[PDB]
């Protein structure tokens, strides 16, 4: 007779990711929390606070074209995209008849820790009263840009810039030259359909070059937004509630591929003026995230038969042939035939324009 | 007894447009994903980096008014329309009792693409610290301008302006004077209802004249906001998720007339001054489209007999007559008789005021 | 068998106004596009584009008071106040039995057209370097002020005003001494419930003085919204979607007394600063109205038989007599009996304090 | 067979606060309009607008601290709260069995009236061009303080300040030192719980020391909102239609306590610099309520027998005694028992710590 | 016969805290109203207003860096968290069959108190026109940081910072060398997942240092918003009316564990800028918070018989071993069996990369 408490779901065990070594079932739901540093600039790698003061977390300076045609932003001062892989489990299969679980990216918690340390106005930056060097040693403000994503694939890129005569470093950052091995033209300044990338590397797509992909993106859900000016002050709301839904039209959410879950990030809160110049050293919160997904039955999409192409594509040569494919494609028509029409007139007619 | 996925709609094929040429069935939904680039100023024809700079994507430039009276915008200054129309293909037609079938934008998926370009603060623009010419190159600011439309048949404009002396170049753009052959007068700084015209052309018709009219588009869903100043700092959101519907009070949406979907769009994002002199180039940014569109039937509006009618208006001769139509018209009234009314009293008794 | 297209309404014919004189039926509806252009100083008459360069949309000047008590703001500097009057047809009276057919303001779509137009920076405006006298012609900025008004009957106003010490012309503008005889005091500073009008008029009543009225308006529903500031960047959205319904708590809506339907409309976009001196002209830009009225059958408030009283009226002479009604009146006191109550106590006990 | 309008609440009589004296019935709903004026430094009563140019509706100058210790606000300076009460008739009462009837407010419309006034440009103000004085006299801009309050008690306030070393005028104004007849602690530049007031008078509680209490008003429904600067253009929306709800969580609203209906507000729109100096002189906007109000059977609280007990309380004297209530209180402890519970244990055993 | 009221929850008894030592029942619903005042910098402890003039409630000063590597921030400088903690009675316990009952934090009204306060624009702080030192004592501008919290347990902090050469006092505060011993390294300055606290103290947590942890908190709803910038104008907004739910997607709410229930605040408006050089001591008001909660029947955690244990834990010695268990553990593996699985193969497969 004593009262019944209020069912609520039941918490299997909770750790690492080792946690998710255990074989649930069918209807277990999994929280995993994780978090993303900023990356914009300053490696993590010289770990002593005497090598520059330490501008892990910042940039290390910027440096403004000396002509019209001469740019070379110098890697450590691009903030770039910071990105993450959790790899999770391997699931059942019930290939007997043809179909497979994979796991499914159901919402997200995502929130930017780290806010009110921009109340930190000692120290020696530019004061706000520069006519005596006195005052308040002015906060962090400027353009600011963030975006995440939370997808089951890399994010896919896609190439924007200002004046494609930039002359980015060729080693330590991906640009649009070294995906297109040829240079930037001018359709880069506005949209080329070839500048497109994924997320692999992290911190070393810049966010001045490579921006979320919107034909491309079909299994990542992306939220982002700008915010330009040059004294724009940071805006910032955290909060332990409210969340987001990571489902599409159908009801399905981010299909987790391989069965990796792909997370990526950027947050740029604005810039900090040293005082000697008016050197402009960037700043980047992390972003905590919070994933809750699930196990869904899918369709297995290959005839996993088709190993043996893969054995018959393994024995049989490395072939040159004559371009089939492409640009200069001698494949003059296909035509598909599949049942029994009547006799038709004109055996050709389409959109009369 | 194997576990049953969920139903989600099924995917015949995908490519580009030759896709459209499988006759599908009544029930075929197709999304299609296109992108427009800023048309604003500096045609995208010299394609080397050399000519300029390339301003592909920037205007040219801004040349203040010398006096009063003289204003010459010299083109390449003037940011432009951009429009665009993907040519669907033919449906079928049910003439034994009149009813068509057509397309029917149905939805939307929009956004500005290349948003963090804008984080480009090196290069020779103004610095931030002129007194030293030092800092940060300041970043594209300014009187802001995003319209997008997606419509059946072309966007109708209507023409306003700022001082109606001014006095644009009359090749290569499309003005109030192009489509009035007088020329301008005080009216069309307020609103005239004879300085009207359609989106036709590409990148002539300047967004500081011919602004989208409320009155005639009818097959058209347009969106807009502007936002002025000379330092506003911009503000760009973009999304995966979220989607426009373009359906009317009725549940229509845009029905693509002819077979043609046209996409219009405008999107300035400000300035970018220069150091020699403080020339104010624009700045625009691709928009990406993706349309998702159905099938309807509705009823055939034109009595194709009517060709007939084409036939005798070919061979009849083409008449001067006595005008009869329009200003000076000679028709003194026209009454139309349909019933047996009974014998009425004062036969015209309307509105008493 | 051949497929039913979808049901949507009947469009009997398009036209001008004339196209309201067809007798329709009880079910019809009717949508009225009009527009009303922004009378702020120049008044549209010297059509000529030399007599000062055709300030039509714009205001004339502004010149600053020369002492605390010299205020002359001469007319054709101060914005007023738009308004127009569709006259509707006559409908049904059913006199056999009290009741009649009268219009009825469902709702309304409204856009205010021309925002792009501010995208003019080249012409003889205050530049944006102003020690060189170079860069970019500085665009429209500062206190904007936007109201419509869509109504059966004028709109009534309520006189506010700065410094009441203002000298306003006697001729070609109406103010609070133009209706109150008399001059004006301190208490039209804040609100005086004697400096009442109405909208009858068009381009006369300042808006600076003249504010819609929140007791009065009962028939009209009226928004806006103000934003002061001295560089305020303008911030306008239009959209061919989004529609306002003019219906209220009993679902009603303005029911167009006498026939006439009333729109009432200020559209003030800033300021624009010459070049010689600082010279502040205001903009405006026209605003659309589009309005789905229907007919609704209300209770005949009059008793029409009271016309025998106008004749009553008419012969008896007009009579000066004493002062029976107002500030002096001679009545001491009216008590109306109904019915039957018992013997009361006090015959008079109310409100206890 | 005449068709039937549709059904409306049915207006019995409108007029002035006598129409209250009829005796209307149970489902009767009144709606009272009235007005606040802004009582912030000048009084009304030296009409003549030659006194000092009729501040009415403005302050009346602001002069700084001469010291860090010294600071004397001058009664006309500070803007003060505004309040009113509607006197409410008497309504039923059932002593028979105990409930009784009393006025309730339902909702409300309020709306500031007079935002176009502040489009007044000309004038002896500081201008926008200082260096030749030139240009717009500066239009109001800065701090704004809108709050209003609708209740059936007095708006209860808690006290906070900034330096408690201010020397507010011991006249005319109703301060900290005032209701707790000691002087300012620095608890009073947080929060102290002594520092606590009504709303009784009118114009004498300065809206810097007095804010509305978040812990004690239960029979007041006040909304507010603040925004600083020294620039901040003012911001202000009407409407015709929207209406705020005063009912709570129970559904009740405000109940009119005696008979009456208190309503507060402040409505601060900013400055206005004038020219000789910098003085700023404040600037108030009327604010228009609109109260609905119906009439609901509640309990009657007190035992009106007690009217005896008044009876015992003024023949038996008035007794100092030795101190039984409060900080000195000789009153050991209290103990109430109720029913028959079993022998405990520990007789007092409650939270553990 | 006479007229029922409506029915409303009935108050038994209101008062102060000793309120709660009634055995009320398990359908009773307690309104706890406190407040929360800012600890910015001046301790309370120095009542008289002559010390300095009595910053309590503000911060003492800023003095800037003097070079890249000294900062010397001084306790009394830097704004910190406030909590508090109410000791709500004990509850029953019926340990016949495992269950116990808890307090349960349902909804929360919080409001900001004095926010007109900041309308004090006379004193001497900095003028607005400076050149003369004449006009308004500017008021309180800047970054503004307002977060609260409502929770079961203190709330768990993580350590972000700039620059982590910042030398912070070791007395009288709480920093990240006094949780983690060692000093601060540059993981710092982003994320370091070993930089956590709780909120015990008060007035020792600087708010630029330990911001609320997303990954922890559990039992505590925190909400926030930072406002950077240098003369941002604050901005607030009060109200009787509207409140928040604290359940979470299980409608459960934060259940008050040991019997405490925390409240957490920091609410940082801005700064202020005296005359004689630019300090800027902080503002900060504060935070009346009013908790709804109930009783709710739980499961009780822990086998109180375990209290055997803590006796077999006080008896057996403290032993030292050797490492079992963190960074160099000695154990190799651990494994669970439970049933009686088939024969499997390789015993060992998991996900496959």
């Amino acid at each position: 007779a004593c009262p019944r408490p209020a069912p609520v779901p039941k918490l299997l065990i909770k750790g690492g990711m080792e946690v998710l070594d255990l074989v649930t079932g069918p209807d277990s739901v999994t929280e995993i929390e994780a978090f993303l540093n900023p990356r914009m600039g300053q490696p993590p790698t010289p770990e002593s606070l005497t090598e520059g003061g330490q501008y892990y977390g910042w940039s290390r300076g910027i440096n403004l074209a000396t002509s019209d045609t001469e740019d070379s932003p110098e890697n450590n001062t691009l903030p770039t995209w910071s990105m993450a892989k959790l790899q999770l489990p391997m699931l059942n299969e019930d290939l007997t008849c043809d179909t497979l679980q994979m796991w499914e990216a159901v919402s997200v918690k995502t929130e930017v820790v780290g806010s009110g340390s921009l109340l930190d106005v000692h120290g020696f930056n530019k004061p706000t009263d520069t006519v005596n060097t006195k005052g308040i040693s002015t906060p962090v403000e400027g353009s600011q840009y963030h975006v995440f994503a939370v997808g089951g694939e890399p994010l896919d890129l896609q190439g924007l810039v200002t004046d494609a005569r930039t002359k980015y470093k060729e080693e330590g950052v991906v640009t649009i030259k070294t995906i297109t091995k040829k240079d930037m033209v001018n359709k880069d300044q506005v949209l080329n359909p070839i500048s497109k990338a994924k997320l692999d590397k992290d911190g070393m797509y810049p966010v001045e070059i490579w921006h979320p992909d919107p034909a491309k993106n079909e299994n990542t859900r992306y939220f982002g937004n700008y915010t330009g000016g040059t004294t724009t002050p940071p805006v910032l709301q955290f909060t332990n509630t409210l969340t987001t839904v990571l489902l599409d039209e159908n009801g399905v959410g981010p299909l987790c591929k391989g069965e990796g879950l792909y997370l990526s990030c950027v947050d740029i809160m604005g810039w900090r003026v040293t005082r000697n110049y008016d050197v402009h050293h960037w700043r980047g919160l992390p972003r905590y995230f919070k994933i809750t997904l699930r196990k869904r039955w899918v369709k297995n999409p290959y005839p996993m038969a088709s190993l043996i192409s893969s054995l018959f594509n393994n024995m049989l040569p490395q072939v040159q042939g004559q371009p089939m494919e492409g640009e200069n494609t001698q494949v003059e028509e296909v035509r598909v035939y599949d049942g029994t029409e009547p006799v038709p007139g004109d055996p050709d007619m389409t959109r009369y324009v």
